[PDB]
């Protein structure tokens, strides 16, 4: 729980993950 | 465009652009 920032990101990952974004998707776009 | 697409992509774009690490990344997964 290091900054406002960070959980924000945390956050909107698990939220897209969530919605059906698959973790292949988040890695091609991220990683 | 799809509204979900559209705001699944719009999201990681934001992600991107704040400067999120790796292991930050992993830890999601």
């Amino acid at each position: 729980m290091v900054s406002k920032l960070s959980q924000l990101q945390t956050e909107m990952l698990a939220a897209l993950l969530e919605s059906g974004l698959s973790k292949e998707a988040l890695i091609q776009a991220l990683g």
